[PDB]
């Protein structure tokens, strides 16, 4: 299926920190590191575990910009 | 200052369209294409045209992870 | 691939609502209506049309609780 | 009063799992399963417990569609 | 009802610019300017009048700190 | 540098949870209390502790309007 979401990064799970609740999820992008917090319950249906090829996902409405 | 938005994301501004209230902010990222939705206020106090060289910004908790 | 993004709701497209930058997708869950403001690139490459099935989703972080 | 969040999702409370921040609601959506993120400071002013019939409100910005 | 949502501003419409779908919302609170980017059907559904006294609601998750 | 989100809440930090992965960040604003949840990896990186004076920070679409 397609997403709406426009904004897509082809990454690398670097690291995987578990809360109770939330996990930080680190990435590699092409050189500049990622950071996402997701529920524990997503990490363990999409099965995360560092080294893994992931795609990031951003709604464009949630995407700021500085200058 | 230092922000805590953990995802920054150094682009390039390659298209600005403007609406009533928002404005769509297309960047290109080291060959990925970023789609921002942020208001036309913004692009008026940023002073947003093509070939900025700008920062995306996404917090850590908008961003989500697909495998 | 499967996303991170916990909430899915399998819906129907009632109506859409084109602006310059953003679009109103108006659907109908089991009876209830859900409004999705997306952009209009989205539209276009979803190719998004009245009728159809489609699944609205949402990050378990934004999604607050109301008593 | 009313809100603007568009999507207001009439829901009942599954379960409950409270970290060291936030907390997990597990909610039954007409038949589908909804998992929202807050603040542990807002199961305790709501006093939140399963059964508790709630609204599971979701800004239109915030929900993707996909296809 | 009591709302998920940790911050509560009460504030005062100054201004209401409508687009195809979305709609700009500028506020007062004690003297600073807010901007909420919200669907038109919100403020058909809400009745917003600059000068009416509304509060401005936004989920801890959806915060960033700057230092 | 300027940042797209609109909103600017001249601010002071209260206090400071921390979790295994979010924060909770209390602060006071001209009176009323705030509450923002960041990644732990921020408030080290800012070095958040409480009689900060801080800038919370809101995206136009993230911020709701209730009447």
């Amino acid at each position: 299926m397609k997403i709406s979401g426009r904004n897509k990064l082809e990454a690398t799970v670097k690291e995987i920190v578990k809360g109770t609740v939330m996990a930080k999820i680190v990435m590699d992008y092409k050189g500049t590191e990622l950071v996402a917090a997701i529920t524990i319950d997503s990490v363990a249906d999409l099965d995360l575990v560092p080294g893994d090829k992931v795609t990031a996902l951003v709604k464009a409405t949630e995407m700021e910009v500085l200058k």
